[PDB]
């Protein structure tokens, strides 16, 4: 009969649309599975507090770069360049010279710069003190005004000065002078001795003249009788 | 006979139940995606975008001199450049003639220069107001002081140098009495010897 | 009748629901298409080796930037401001002044720093050599010891000296003296040409007188 027949043509169509359904069912919830997979990885690798919410909803990260706040990665990127382009302009420091310096610049190996500091070949300055000595406007002074060159000249404490005023013995003895040529030279004790030889000669002459006159006196004396 | 076309009828209610169900959840899956994408371009910035046509246009990134097509190579360009920055950007100093140069750590790590003079130095000249320091020796004013190889010389005034005492036609004060033959002899030495004279003349004129 | 007629109906309605089911088939199969897009448009934007495994999972990113390893790009951007804010610290020399320096710092244009080095204005060293000419704690030497000032005074090597000892006029003459005035002032050679002249006057007086003696004698 037709009817039986169609009965089991139906039953059989049912079973595989069955089936087909159970295979259907399986595919969708196996996408639904890797879809889900694919939102954690997405939130996973960018951080930034990603999450996946309750709702389905995808709440995205938020990143904290370069003193800001950024909603996206390229945004977070090109923060860093610029963050970095001025960290590089600013932290480059420089030196110049001033008073009585001279600075050398030149590439170190890696690209970065040296400055050479020198001092120049001529110093100008307020003084200079080395130990005891000391040098500045009114000239050099050694000691505790032991000894003293000045613009008047030259000045020993507790002895002799050489003076623009003249020359100061210090009260002390000036040794070891030539014998005066001129008549304007200083004449030493010798060259005085000589005179004082001289001197001697005619003290003795006088006496051995009044010898001889008391001599002739005595014998007018005996030719008067 | 009829029971049977009952059961089927119920079998095919059921079947379109479940279709109705399964077309939902491929909706909703549809959501799932378009929502995984539009959050993905979204957080990848750069210019990327989903596409009418369901394409997906990358993002693009502009850091260091350069484009990148991924999120890795804009790290490293950027990572480099970072490196290279912090090289060329750290200066050095150094010492040349009569300075001294001492490198320390500051406290935030950075190095600091400290820059002295030598203890000695070595100079052309120094100048300081009216008085220079230099190879001829001590020069004071213009002129007015010398201090030489050969000695010290006063403008205007004495000298004292190799060639000998020039008193600059002024008198020579506080010499002590001369006791050497070589000794200089003061005035009151010589006074002595003007009285002696002044004895002989009264001693021949007595005479 | 009503039998037959059901079952066309029931063989109707599951042609229509076969229909269905080629439709849904091909639905799921656009958004598989579109999963593909997606993962593999996320594998390749990230980088970092990501990749899309054939059997439909995703290996994510690994990052390796200012020396460390990041696992997401969260991480990756804040090692990467840690790094720019210290080289920017690290790399900012400074420079400070020392024994007999003055260091002043400015701004240079674009913001970065400038050191500008002098000397003071007083110096303190141990010595100080221009040419042959050597200051030091002894004092003032020029040449091979040729003249030295130091704190007894003033010598100069095979010439006179001015020191505490006194005056040394260096076997030499001392001229241009100006006639002694007090007693303790030196007298000059013209000083006793005067002297000399009273001796020879002298001598003359002498000798007439000493003659005439005689001739008072004989």
């Amino acid at each position: 009969k037709q009817i039986e027949d169609k009965i089991e043509e139906i039953l059989s169509k049912i079973y595989h649309i069955e089936n087909e359904i159970a295979r259907i069912k399986k595919l969708i919830k196996a996408v639904g599975n890797q879809v889900v997979t694919t939102q954690t990885t997405l939130v996973n690798s960018l951080g930034g507090n990603a999450k996946v919410n309750a709702d389905g909803t995808i709440t995205g990260p938020t990143y904290n770069v370069a003193q800001g706040n950024q909603t996206n990665v390229g945004d977070a990127l090109t923060a860093l360049d610029n963050a970095i382009n001025t960290a590089a302009t600013t932290s480059k420091s420089t030196v110049s010279n001033g008073q009585n310096i001279v600075v050398s610049k030149s590439k170190n190996a890696d690209g970065s710069d040296n400055y050479e500091v020198s001092t120049a070949k001529d110093l100008t300055v307020d003084s200079v003190k080395a130990g005891d000595t000391v040098l500045n406007n009114a000239g050099i002074t050694i000691g505790n005004n032991a000894v003293v060159l000045n613009n008047t000249g030259l000045t020993i404490s507790g002895g002799p000065s050489v003076t623009l005023a003249g020359i100061d013995a210090g009260n002390k003895t000036i040794q070891n002078v030539a014998n005066a040529v001129n008549a304007t030279d200083a004449v030493n004790k010798g060259q005085m001795k000589q005179i004082e030889d001289k001197i001697e000669e005619i003290l003795s002459k006088i006496y051995h003249i009044e010898n001889e006159i008391a001599r002739i006196k005595k014998l007018i004396k005996l030719h008067h009788h």
